[PDB]
């Protein structure tokens, strides 16, 4: 359908593989627990890899695979949505704000549902926040490069916990993105994400992939974009 494959070097820059339409913004979804990672140890409310650990309580209101105890490690891992909103809850609006407005995030806006006034635990989640995959990429590159306005140590931690796949040679981490959008028909689209970054010998990139439109298929969107991702990668490497 809609598809960008978007892959940049991290240490130069240098944009090295497109595929698609890269520069369309759309909702972040869990690929948004990369920021909020990095918003979280600077806040101190994370600590590391294994802590804070967090027990899943009713009034969260979670998805049924997603009740039990996370982690930051099982967060980005399981990409668990309400230990996000948990940690969005105790960080506060003003620091939040404060931190998508100094990480120029994608369209910046975090007012969330129209009328409900709940930006603060859902303007990610396929609403008001969106971003283009060419806005992934440059915000990855600044994780990696620890040039966000945030703690050094901040975006080292962040780094450290996004979960790790491989792909031939490529040592790979990133983090997936499952969502949907009403489409210009008023038809409820499928919305999937990958980014993340790869190494292999002197060699690191930053990418997304992300697709939107049109069938739900059985795998959600993000997976999928994952598993398409690792599966081209060392086809596109051949020309790097």
């Amino acid at each position: 359908m809609l598809e960008c494959t978007l892959v940049a070097d991290a240490a130069s820059g240098q944009e090295l593989y497109r595929k698609g339409a890269c520069d369309k913004a759309f909702a972040p979804m869990s690929t948004f627990k990369v920021p909020l990672a990095v918003m979280g140890y600077d806040a101190g409310i994370l600590v590391d890899a294994h802590n804070p650990r967090w027990d899943y309580k009713p009034e969260f209101n979670g998805y049924a695979f997603q009740q039990k105890t996370t982690d930051p490690t099982i967060w980005e891992k399981d990409s668990i949505v309400w230990y996000s909103q948990q940690l969005t809850r105790k960080m506060g609006q003003k620091r939040f704000a404060a931190y998508v407005a100094g990480f120029g995030y994608g369209n910046g806006d975090i007012s969330g549902e129209p009328g409900k006034s709940n930006g603060l635990t859902h303007s990610w989640l396929g609403s008001s926040l969106k971003i283009s995959p060419e806005g992934q990429v440059r915000f990855v590159r600044d994780l990696l490069s620890a040039k966000l306005p945030a703690s050094k140590d901040a975006q080292q931690m962040t780094v450290s916990i996004l979960p790790h796949f491989a792909a031939g040679d490529w040592a790979v981490q990133g983090k997936t993105g499952t969502g949907s959008f009403i489409d210009a028909r008023g038809a409820k689209a499928p919305l999937g994400w990958f980014i993340g970054w790869a190494t292999h010998e002197e060699r690191r990139v930053v990418f997304a992939r992300m697709t939107a439109g049109g069938a739900a298929g059985a795998q959600p969107a993000g997976p999928a974009a994952r598993d398409a991702f690792l599966k081209a990668l060392p086809d596109l490497a051949k020309a790097f």
